């Protein structure tokens, strides 16, 4: 306890000796409370005019509209200690997963080189203003590392000084670049080396990209066994126990010399023992602490969030095919059960999953999976929208399963061959299209962040009739040689200034392992569509009059947007279309 963060206290007291002042009227039940001190401060969603201009018919729409508009009585919850049995099955499955993850990876310290890198093309590290004004000029001035230097060397000696969270269904803890620096050496390998791919985790979809999601559903959906199962559970950050906690330290076992001492501290001083700063309108700023929940860099979060969920579910499988019996207690015997299980089964039931942090599919071997719940519960895992004890809905075609906000459909090209496309309702593309984040937006950043959504939207969501629509009137209305550009960066293939059909072949034919036939497609006529019907049922505006007359009519919203930008060099998108090829 104080022993740990009383120094981090210690110090924060001294910065506001004036305002510190032990509250009586502190809301925290969960949370221990430390003190409070003066503050005073707070940027909301702004529309981008270049997509809203290309997309009038949606001016009408409440669930695009609303978006562009505007709990945490769950991070004051507290998540009980699991029974005996559940927290051996916990370890002995943490133990084998990590020597599986590790059998082909070196964990690794990743370097100030890599980490200068990342800032200089804006990566959203969670970070903070002060000293210096961004990340990118800290980086360079030689007085933060030494900084660094002394916080590194606090933590060599068991100690931490700085490593500070802020507060601000999403609760986001940013840290200085100092304390994400150190996180980033000790654990950023868990990303930078893909831990978390396909080929390394065989349940994870690390790197994947949203145009493989669905054929790896769809090569789920080939093994033999029950419906496939897309739980999601309530606040996942927020069920995050200190024994999942101890779980994933484990990682450190597979470490050496200096970077195991640098990541044991990560995990001691700052994920096991949290000190946090939030902003309290009554204004005061609170510090309060605490021992268990997820609070890490959103990255480290991503690998930690899959680790433990990977865990979780393989324990679910084994209490479905009756591997042990009670959660109270392992006998010794249920102990080398569950490890012969896990050796001898262990890598085809990750192959039945696919996880992407707090998100799974599971096809387990059969349906006694879906009244399974007993350890999932007992971890504190709770299913959300649905009863404690009430058995799991399966989902009897993959075509129809949620992963990672979307669905998957299967669509048979003019020349027999298969493509397996991500999509979601369009009013939910459309209206995240139309919002932008920060202030400070010239025009012309304005219309790149357009052109890079419309980019996403001619590589992953061209079989929607108005995306693809959209789509070519915002490439036409942005002048042809600006960079697409975005303030947060999945692989990202769209953001690039090659020709989009070039980009498509690359990406659906010549690099698409599920695709055997490697004939280039000539142009974008040959690409399908979702049916008629399919793409109403998805959103689409198709068979409406504000649709038509805006189709109609696109040239004119072209001209508009081109008027506002000025005497530029434009191409004309539209006649790779039919209805505009003359
Ligand atoms: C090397 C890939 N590439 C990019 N990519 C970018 C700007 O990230 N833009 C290109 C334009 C024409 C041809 C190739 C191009
Ligand atoms: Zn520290
Ligand atoms: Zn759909």
């Amino acid at each position: 306890n104080l022993d740990i963060i009383g120094k981090r206290i210690e110090k924060i007291k001294q910065e506001h000796e004036t305002s510190w002042h032990y509250d009586q009227d502190h809301p925290y039940k969960t949370w221990a409370y430390h003190g409070s001190y003066e503050t005073k401060q707070t940027a909301s969603s702004m529309v981008n005019g270049v997509v809203r201009l290309l997309t009038k018919p949606w001016d009408i729409i409440p669930m695009v509209t609303q978006m562009a508009m505007t709990f945490k009585e769950k991070v004051d919850t507290r998540t009980q200690e699991p029974k005996e049995g559940t927290k051996k099955l916990m370890k002995i499955t943490a133990e084998w997963l990590w020597k599986e993850l590790g059998k082909k990876k070196t964990p690794r310290m990743c370097t100030r080189e890599e980490f200068t890198r990342k800032v200089r093309s804006n990566a959203a590290l969670g970070a903070i203003f002060n000293k210096w004004k961004s990340a990118r000029e800290a980086v360079e001035d030689s007085g933060f590392w030494e900084l660094v230097d002394k916080e590194r060397n606090l933590h060599l000696e068991g100690k931490c000084e700085t490593c500070v969270y802020n507060m601000m269904s999403r609760a986001i803890w940013y840290m200085w670049l100092g304390a994400r620096f150190l996180e980033f050496e000790a654990l950023g390998f868990l990303n930078e080396d893909h831990w978390f791919s396909r080929e390394n985790s065989l349940s994870g979809v690390e790197g994947e990209g949203l145009h493989k999601l669905g054929y790896i559903l769809r090569d789920v959906s080939k093994k033999e066994g029950g419906a496939m199962y897309a739980d999601d559970t309530a606040g996942w950050d927020t069920r995050i126990t200190l024994e999942d906690l101890k779980n994933e330290e484990m990682v450190t076992n597979h470490m050496e010399g200096e970077h195991k001492k640098l990541a044991e501290a990560i995990f001691k001083l700052t994920y096991q023992n949290k000190v946090v700063r939030v902003q309290r309108p009554t204004t005061v700023m609170d510090i309060i602490s605490r021992r268990d929940q997820r609070g890490s860099g959103q990255v480290v979060t991503y690998g930690l969030n899959t680790f433990t969920n990977m865990e979780a579910q393989l324990i679910r499988q084994m209490e479905g095919e009756g591997v042990f019996k009670s959660i109270q207690h392992l006998t010794v015997t249920e102990e080398i059960a569950v490890k012969n299980w896990l050796v001898r089964v262990g890598r085809e039931r990750l192959s039945r999953m696919a996880i992407s942090g707090d998100d799974c599919v599971v096809k387990p071997l059969d349906d006694r999976f879906a009244s399974a719940l007993t350890a999932l519960n007992d971890m504190g895992k709770v299913r959300k929208d649905i009863q404690q004890w009430e058995p799991s809905r399966g989902w009897n075609d993959w075509t129809q399963v949620p992963f990672c906000s979307h669905h998957f459909h299967e669509l048979i090209m003019k020349d027999g061959r298969v493509l397996v496309v991500p999509c979601r309702n369009q009013d939910e593309l459309i209206g995240r299209a139309r919002i932008s984040q920060g202030a400070g937006w010239s025009l012309r950043e304005t219309a790149c962040l357009g052109k890079s959504y419309a980019q996403m939207w001619s590589l992953m969501y061209f079989h929607r009739r108005d995306l693809r629509l959209a789509a070519n009137a915002i490439c036409s209305a942005v002048p042809s040689h600006w960079v697409p550009t975005s303030r947060t960066t999945a692989t990202h293939e769209w953001m690039t200034t090659e020709d989009m059909l070039t980009v498509w072949n690359r990406v659906w034919i010549q690099e698409n392992p599920w695709m055997e036939d490697k004939t280039p497609v000539e142009s974008w006529e040959e690409i399908p569509y979702l049916g008629k019907r399919e793409d109403q049922w998805c959103g689409s505006l198709i068979g409406l009059t504000s649709r038509a007359t805006w189709a109609k009519n696109i040239q004119t919203a072209i001209n508009q947007v081109r008027s506002l930008i000025g005497n530029e060099e434009y191409t004309d998108y539209m006649p790779s279309m039919k209805r505009f090829r003359r």
